[PDB]
């Protein structure tokens, strides 16, 4: 007895059919298409294949000069005709993928009210409350399994862009589909609405959001779980509820909270530490060592910090065999306040407490490099060019290959680039980064850094959840996922200095992902899809959406 | 790869509002929209300011649909509210569902599909016709729901008593579908009702200015079996592996020929050959529940030996079979079956039709129903002749002259060709038969007592059994799924039943006896490893009940 | 243009969407093409029946039902399923399907709305709209309304207040502008105005659609109905027509006369009937000879709908000769509730009854009134059945050799008498017509085929005249044009078998003529805005006719 | 009224300073064949905005 929305179903035809993008081909509508659905006229005589149509696209997207312009084009062509969208992105996502996603993806969110065009996504804001089950009956794709939300608290390293940070979860789906093979009708990007913090914005005449600053404690908590109970109902047991760019304290207690009642995932504590595993994994790989035999130190210790080392020393207890609190060490992290120590116990939030060994105070990033000597530097500060000249000189000065993963976005936020991890570490720097760098030439030879981007992990691990059926997450999958990553990577790509396949090897690489993952819930007993098919890694690449243009009766 | 390529229909969606809310009978609530409603989907000035709950709008039809002076009548208003307020059709039809069934169903559904051309308002169903080959498939895309659990599909050679009715056939399958979701709780936007039209050999349809069929002669052979193979072939394709097919109304020798070929490769059943053996086996077991016996002890005289009657047969042997641990082949033993020539005996293997041949016993030929009474003695004799009046006062009076509480069945349909009524059954077995049949009769009284004769209607299985085939995503019909629904049923029968002499429970309890039918076919289905739906919950009862659509309005905003 | 406006989305309809919009559906009649164009196939069965077959198949069953309320359900339902198809049947078999449709029929329909309401038809608004008028309209799905058939329920027929009911009435009237009149079925919209009813078993009956309250009046009632008329000027324009129907003869006057100033109306009880009246009243005496001036008329009912065709008749007269008005009215007698309206009754009549108060010895009974005045023309407006006596018709028949005696109320059972008793005590001398149908009436040999005197023959003509005139205001000589219209077409074959109208197999010729002579009388007289005149209204009235033959669809 | 809640974000922005916001995209562009296709998109997107648009800067 919720109420209910009535839809009415009918034929698609003529312009009705051109404005929708879920069925517009444009120009490739054919001669037979175009005399069944009255689109005689209405479009000129030529017909042009979907091929032609993607590099009639690039030759003008390629002309504008801007990454936000680019950015706009994409998502216009994403409003009205989504499968070359899709196909296009495919088919040029190593080139396009800068512009979709990071770093230009947080210059939209920066600018989102400026540039807002075609809708997009939910928006469920604190004046829905009571009725935000109201407001999703007004999507129009009723079979919804792949739900990515936003508070707009933490965008990248940008801080808190309210509203405007809907780009993520808008981005973070067309991957999904894109690199994932999921189908975007079952796709759903929302943002909850409960305010923003940001000055610049709430006397911006076209900020999108509520003019207000955002509700804390029991408002917030309120809205939220009248969300989560929205979804439940709406959308059943099996939904995946992806949670994206919140603040510390609220992503945590959402986990905590959500994760024994829902499907859910945090990307930011959980895609972006399944990752950085498999990058180690991978750098291991190249340059001989164990995972238990490393030293690492992390600036940054709120939700990727914690949750990166929580994983590594997790796998740590695997391979060895020994209690966790053994397995964790040799972990180390930096705050804003220094290393975090024992002495310091009497006041660390409480992700940090598990971190704090016995040892002297330090204030620095550069004392702590000193005094640690760690063979692994991960930073997460979201706090760019951090990373100095005198850091990288020490970590390659006591190591022989370094590896430094500098994983903050977008760009500008990088704890250093390519360029300068490569040169101030005289070509031995194992470098992975969280948004792009091309290729760097020192000394006549070429490295080719990887991105360490939980994109190349969300994508396979949701569709596994997926197509197993799975109704909770397991820490199991995401090591998982972790050693798919790492089996995909290659001598070729150590070759180049690359700890990760390139993005164009992704839909096989989330394949395998894929397969990895839905077998760990098969094995835990979390997989309500039985029986589990014969072939997991042949099941998850056949399930996979391809964007070629339907034929029409 | 090649079927990826195959053209889809390109269905766009949209809120539905005003005029567009009021012509759907799937979300059409006529005056039973309430206030709020009418403000946020452009509805106000459209209807009158009174809003009617959905009780009184039931209440308001049943008073206009009883000054209707003929069945037929009856039939349009009901088909009309069908296709107009879906929800108040089947919520009307539960809540008096003693008093509609004969409209909507048997005999009136019938006279029907004897009209049908005349009488043709709003249209039902799917038609595929042979002008359609190699394009059915394309015909299945027109249909606006696109997942479908239930198919009831016919070509209409042979309804009911009416012989070959042609494209006119498509009453039955649409009654059967009203009686899984009124009946059974199948939700009626997961059904399809499909007729296929091959022709008809009835020259007065043929002549009609009315037909709705293709004016020509049945196709045949070759022909015939293409179609229908292109037919179960995309019906596959579309709909999957778990779809039902419910084949009704098609000829003997073709209704059988289906089963066989279609039971291999997909999820099958035909509600005369099935159906009928699981609803008399189900008599069987209340009426020795009433009596006392088991199924084993019996002896079993058929009259009529048709195709459709050794299945009636050949179940009941399955159970004895099951409750005894022997071979089959010893259990069909005390099972006997005469025909136009006689007793079905060894000595006629020679000259039988092969269907027989497992009945044929050693025995001294009989020529007669009489004289096989005489000599098998029976305790229980079953009629399926289509011969009324067979079972004559000599016959009712020897059975009755060595079974304390012979046990007598009746099925032919109609009332006319009924072997006998039940005034003859009670007053010749001076109140001591335990009576069945196919068709209705009023009470009878007898001396003292008033006796109910039970029903041998098949509408008392097929809704659950149905549910139970859907609700475990079952993928193969199994015979011990039709044991299963049989003693589900006869389960259900109560000693209410049994002091006014009925053997099966009234149609008020369909809901609560199609959700234990459904129970049982459902465990039956995880048992054998036919169930996809899997885990199995663990109250399968429970689980059938909530399962059931309730035809109770929604609610709009 | 700060007017809210409803946003309407276009597109082409196909499949079920196209078998359930009544506008466009036909059922087995949808072709080969059609159906394969529009993904029809699989939804109907293989054969392709014609419109005419379509037709024969209904006529067919309809003729099966037992009751005529089971006929009109059919009907109703059959012009809510495929509009096309009710249309032609409606007008190809017009004689035997009025009285189902139509007087008598609709009355019971009527009576019994709430219990028998199926499909929904026209547009209700209630005092709960208030305020809301306009946005109400806005819910109509088709915008180009050039015609308003509107009630508030409170004197349908003879039958008193129906309420919210009284919506089979407005929603008949528009059936017959279509079938009758040629107006295009797209551009009518039937309106009931719901402001309570003082019917106590309506009030008490669980399904009764209407207003659960007693009727609303004086400010209340004025300020919804000034809205509404507001409101259809705003969003239909100068040109709508609005035709009011079954209102208490007060408010039909007051209505009438405050909106005639600023709307294009018409009131069909009051100046619809009165023309209807009229027009029989000119074939009657071009069949037994002598002039509209030397009657004595004599009324029994003196609403203001009796007063209306009594003022029809003086203003004729008055055309003829040229003498007053007020000297026409004369030989005008009215018989009311308390008696004759005569002069020494003047000082305490309402205002409207004065002009008719002449001078003459007080009678409180009809039967009194006719044997003193000895009408040669006796006409019932009354609503009350079966007060034409044996003593009035035999008094009638004694003073003149062939009695005018016009039984006007409606339906059948409030007939002031029946053919059967007019003929038989008139010896067969009765020139008879009535509001309701009778059967042809077999006396000493001769049968008599009696007239209906029904608006009807009138309204039908008459809007669509207004309307391809682009009429801005109803004149009463558009009355008087109507009228004579359609005695000219009355002929020597309907007068033979006594009938002083043409029978309704002729009404889309006689609408036609009504039409071609009220436009002229609108050009005439300056109040036509469509253009320059055609030369030949008559072809230009036939060419602007609604067929309902269906359309083909690519 | 029209099933657009959640479909848009909070903010309720006038027809003024759509175009406002619109010619201030409008002016980065770099040639004018950008400034033209910009264009025809929003008169192919919102038709009343493109008309008020083009008058006020006509
Ligand atoms: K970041
Ligand atoms: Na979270
Ligand atoms: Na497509
Ligand atoms: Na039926
Ligand atoms: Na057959
Ligand atoms: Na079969
Ligand atoms: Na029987
Ligand atoms: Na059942
Ligand atoms: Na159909
Ligand atoms: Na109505
Ligand atoms: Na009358
Ligand atoms: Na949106
Ligand atoms: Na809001
Ligand atoms: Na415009």
């Amino acid at each position: 007895e919720l109420p209910v929305m009535p839809w009415a179903t009918s034929v698609a035809s003529g312009y009705t059919l051109l404005r929708d993008p879920h069925h517009n081909k444009g120009l490739a509508f054919t001669e037979e298409e175009r005399d069944g659905h009255y689109l005689r006229g209405l479009l000129p005589p030529a017909v042009l294949s979907q091929e032609l149509q993607i590099k009639k696209f690039m030759n003008t997207l390629r002309q504008y000069q801007t990454p936000l312009q680019r950015y706009i084009a994409m998502m216009n062509l994403q409003e009205t005709d989504e499968r070359l969208f899709y196909k296009l992105l495919i088919d040029n996502v190593v080139e396009l993928l800068p512009f979709v996603y990071t770093p230009t993806v947080g210059e939209a969110c920066q600018k989102y009210g400026s540039i807002f065009g075609r809708p997009q996504g939910l928006y469920v804001s604190l004046k829905d409350k009571g009725k935000v089950l109201e407001v999703l009956r007004n999507w129009p794709h009723r079979n919804i399994q792949v739900i990515c939300v936003t508070d707009g608290e933490r965008i990248l390293g940008l801080g808190d862009l309210g509203c405007q940070g809907m780009g993520i979860p808008v981005g973070k789906l067309a991957l999904y589909t894109a690199l994932g093979g999921v189908d975007p009708s079952v796709c759903l990007p929302i943002t909850i609405d409960v305010g923003t913090n940001n000055e610049k914005l709430l006397n911006d005449e076209f900020y999108i959001g509520l003019r207000q600053k955002r509700a804390t404690g029991e408002e917030y908590d309120e809205l939220i779980e009248e969300f989560m109970s929205a979804v439940k109902q709406f959308y059943g047991e099996k939904v995946l509820i992806q949670f994206e760019d919140f603040a510390n304290h609220n992503a945590f207690d959402l986990l905590e909270k959500y994760s024994k009642s829902h499907l859910v995932f945090n990307d930011d504590i959980q895609g972006t530490a399944s990752v950085v595993l498999a990058g180690l994994l991978a750098a291991l790989k190249m340059v001989g060592g164990t995972l238990a035999e490393q030293t690492y130190l992390f600036l940054g210790a709120g939700e990727a910090g914690t949750g990166i080392a929580e994983l590594i020393a997790l796998e740590i207890s695997k391979q060895t065999n020994a209690p966790i609190e053994e397995c964790r060490k040799k972990v180390w992290l930096v705050d804003s306040k220094g290393l975090i120590v024992d002495s310091r116990k009497g006041s660390l939030q409480p992700f940090k407490k598990p971190w704090a060994h016995e040892h002297e105070p330090l204030k620095t990033l550069y004392d702590a490099v000193q005094s640690i000597k760690p063979t692994v530097l991960i930073g997460t500060s979201g706090v760019g060019r951090t990373f100095t000249k005198e850091i990288i000189e020490a970590m390659s000065s006591f190591n022989e290959r370094p590896i430094i993963f500098s994983l903050s976005n977008p760009t500008s936020h990088s704890e250093c680039t390519a360029e300068q991890a490569y040169t101030w570490s005289q070509g031995r720097s194992i470098f992975a980064s969280g948004s792009p760098f091309a290729p760097v030439e020192y000394e006549g030879k070429t490295f080719v850094p990887g991105q360490s981007n939980n994109a190349y992990i969300f994508p396979g691990l949701g569709l596994g959840l997926v197509i197993s059926g799975a109704v909770r997450v397991h820490e199991d999958m995401l090591l998982a996922a972790s050693k798919a990553l790492a089996d995909q990577a290659t001598q070729d790509n150590f070759e180049k200095g690359s700890i990760f396949p390139p993005f164009t090897s992704i839909r096989k690489i989330s394949a395998h992902i894929a397969a990895a993952v839905a077998a760990k819930a098969y094995e835990l007993g979390l997989a309500t899809r039985l029986p589990p098919p014969s072939d997991l890694v042949k099941y998850a690449e056949n399930c996979m959406y391809t964007p070629v243009y339907r034929n029409y009766r």
